């Protein structure tokens, strides 16, 4: 009861069309529901995987210092769908290349660091200075598969509701200091929330994990809300 099949981060995202263009043109992902709150972003199995939320700069700032995301990951199926990437693409951060092909690093129009790889094993990665020329006999860059992982930066003097046991390799916690590692979520654009489909959902053993704080549960009993010790948002509902 309450098994995790999948995790899926939400990120702030100021402006839309430029956050559009990132992940979907450049970076070759597919965007699954277009709602006026979000982008609910995936690959071709049809599967939402990432979930950029728009915030305005009315109310939103720039994180100062080290985010909350640390880096978001990427690994992609076929090697040869990242060479595609970058076929089409100017501006990289950083490139890699491991056992299995080339990777890069990039910021995101809120600079996200995201690493989009192939490998069983990203510290194969090995960084190639001079930029080879890419080719391509691939008909469309859509990544056809991809699985996000992430890095998270967590302050020393607080730990998370969230145990190794239950969020196993798609969650890395690097310990890390800066001023806003635990701003209320609605401060900056950061990653905001993270949703957790489970096998069945049991609200009895979550609402005793999160007692000694703040949870939601709607009428529906649909899923349950909680808040991790940073305040990102801990939403678990079936899957």
């Amino acid at each position: 009861v309450n098994q995790i099949v999948r995790i899926i981060p939400t990120l702030k995202a100021n402006n839309r069309k430029l956050n559009e263009t990132f992940y979907i043109e450049t970076l070759g992902m597919k965007a699954l529901l277009e709602e006026s709150a979000f982008l609910s972003l995936g690959d071709q199995t049809g599967l939402e995987k990432l979930v950029l939320e728009e915030a305005p700069s009315m109310r939103t700032r720039k994180v100062e210092g080290r985010k909350k995301l640390a880096r978001l990951i990427v690994k992609v199926e076929n090697p040869l769908e990242i060479e595609g990437i970058l076929s089409k693409t100017d501006s990289i951060h950083r490139l890699y290349k491991g056992q299995n092909g080339y990777a890069f690093e990039i910021f995101s129009p809120e600079d996200d660091l995201i690493l989009i790889h192939a490998e069983d094993d990203i510290a194969s990665l090995v960084e190639v200075g001079e930029k080879p020329e890419f080719q391509t006999d691939l008909a469309s860059i859509s990544l056809s598969k991809f699985e996000i992982s992430m890095e998270l930066h967590l302050p020393t003097d607080i730990e998370s509701f969230l145990e190794s046991s239950e969020i196993g390799a798609s969650l890395d916690f690097i310990p890390a200091q800066g001023q806003d590692l635990t701003v209320d979520n609605t401060v900056t654009w950061d990653l905001s929330m993270l949703k957790f489909l489970v096998n069945e959902l049991d609200i009895a053993s979550l609402r005793q994990k999160f007692e000694s704080t703040e949870y939601f549960i709607p009428k529906s009993e649909k899923f349950f809300l909680g808040k991790d010790r940073n305040n990102v948002e801990l939403w678990f509902e079936e899957v």
